[PDB]
């Protein structure tokens, strides 16, 4: 029984705190241990929810919390209909106004740093990366940034205030560390 834990389950929405157990269920892990981890998925979660809300209304097709297999069935709807490429990684969302894939990241870190693991990593050309971090940065893939500033600003600012209720309970500083 973890402060993290109850932490986490004060912090999110019940749905989002339910599909962060299923997700980490799914590939064996604890969230009553790996609560770090726990607070990571849900905040995840939250901002790709968050940034699905930004398009207009039938912008986004949302891949980011469905069951791994729907996830993949989708997936494979959208490069089946649109000829695009199919991502080696699950991405987060299908942009249908750009016609791209879309992986949000969330970095405790400087964003070019993850920025460019995640790069690196999907080695999909044509996935789109948006990277926020924890102090109100971030980076996308050619500067193109999707959303107007306003979408992208409740998240910077919903991601700060996560980082402050954390830190006011002294979790702040291990979940930065776990990274
Ligand atoms: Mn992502």
């Amino acid at each position: 029984g973890s402060h993290m834990e109850d932490f986490v389950r004060q912090c999110f929405n019940p749905m989002i705190v339910e599909l962060a157990e299923k997700a980490m269920k799914e590939y064996g892990e604890d969230p009553k241990i790996e609560t770090n981890k726990f607070a990571a998925i849900c905040t995840h979660l939250e901002v790709c929810f968050m940034y699905s809300d930004g398009g207009s209304k039938h912008r986004f097709e949302i891949i980011e919390g469905r069951d791994r297999i729907m996830a993949w069935t989708v997936v494979n709807s959208i490069c089946n209909t649109t000829g695009v490429e199919k991502p080696k990684f699950l991405p987060d969302l299908y942009d249908y106004k750009e016609n791209r894939f879309i992986d949000i990241g969330v970095t405790r870190r400087e964003v070019h740093i993850y920025y460019l693991e995640k790069a690196n990593k999907i080695k999909s050309e044509k996935t789109h990366i948006h990277i926020f971090s924890f102090t109100g940065e971030e980076m996308a893939t050619k500067a193109d940034y999707t959303l107007d500033e306003e979408s992208r600003a409740r998240i910077k600012t919903r991601l700060f205030t996560i980082r402050q209720e954390m830190a006011s309970r002294s979790l702040w500083d291990s979940f930065r560390q776990s990274e």
